[PDB]
């Protein structure tokens, strides 16, 4: 049903848009096979499910923030300050910080998510949409070689296309980890904590296996 799925989401991104199964259980109150078959028809669009032995469920979404500067309506993304929602725009911006405006609100009913208040879609946005990760080096061309850069670099040393899902490269030499001690620095400073890049991590990774 729509609105079970609306509520796990909901439920998820109350606990930082990640839950083990038995917690998640504790709180839906539907039966495991109940619970697993709510997920596995949803889709990994929705909820991804890994096994860490120990099932856990992260929180995702198909829907995007605009990237344009002055964005000519209609529209069909979120209208938002980028910025705000990383916790570096507090100071004039010309963007939105009225989260859950009318517009965002007929964006989140064709997402389904028109239940979630303002930090619950915050927590969905950080982790789903590629657009609030730090800019990578766009001089990365892999690892394994002497020039990984042209530099002597404070950019991200990842996969561009691992990010966006589409990595179907057979035997790419781009980094794919993003759990990395200086990945999480970069991270950390561009406003994304650990437990947000686990849960980036874990979704790319998901992508990955479809595309
Ligand atoms: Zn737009
Ligand atoms: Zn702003
Ligand atoms: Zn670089
Ligand atoms: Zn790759």
């Amino acid at each position: 049903d729509p609105e079970v799925c609306c509520f796990i989401t909901k439920i998820l991104c109350a606990h930082g848009g990640r839950m083990a199964l038995d917690a998640l259980l504790q709180e839906i109150a539907l039966s495991e096979p109940q619970l697993c078959e709510v997920l596995q028809v949803a889709g990994p669009d929705r909820f991804v499910v890994l096994e860490t032995i120990t099932r856990s469920v992260v929180a995702t979404t198909r829907a995007r923030v605009c990237r344009r500067k002055y964005c000519q309506r209609p529209c069909d993304n979120l209208h938002l300050c980028k910025l705000n929602l990383l916790g570096r725009c507090n100071y004039l911006c010309k963007y939105s910080h009225e989260v859950l405006s009318e517009e965002n609100f007929k964006v989140l009913k064709n997402h389904e998510l028109s239940g979630l208040n303002k930090e619950e879609l915050a927590v969905l946005l950080l982790q789903s949409d590629p657009f609030f990760m730090p800019e990578i080096c766009k001089s990365y061309k892999g690892e394994g070689r002497q020039q990984i850069c042209n530099q002597q670099c404070s950019r991200l040393h990842i996969c561009d296309h691992f990010t966006r899902g589409n990595c179907r490269f057979p035997n790419c030499l781009r980094s794919h980890n993003l759990m990395d001690r200086k990945v999480l620095a970069i991270m950390r400073e561009h406003g994304l904590n650990p437990d947000v890049v686990q849960n980036i991590q874990d979704i790319c990774n998901s992508k990955h296996m479809q595309k």
